[PDB]
């Protein structure tokens, strides 16, 4: 298997499934087709490095059971 885990700032943890040949650009389509939330105000960070659109799942050497941080977008300030 190849299950992954994502942690948020609200102390919430979610699990998702994907492939190593999957690209951050393609994986986005799946999220939009489910929620439709545009990654315009969302910033993904991992290992102190900001996930670039030119980065791939396997290219990041993300092993199984990996934990990624999820930032939130505040409105008003």
């Amino acid at each position: 298997g190849m299950q992954i885990f994502v942690k948020t700032l609200t102390g919430k943890t979610i699990t998702l499934e994907v492939e190593p040949s999957d690209t951050i650009e393609n994986v986005k389509a799946k999220i939009q087709d489910k929620e439709g939330i545009p990654p315009d105000q969302q910033r993904l960070i991992f290992a102190g490095k900001q996930l670039e659109d030119g980065r791939t799942l396997s290219d990041y050497n993300i092993q199984k059971e990996s934990t990624l941080h999820l930032v939130l977008r505040l409105r008003g300030g």
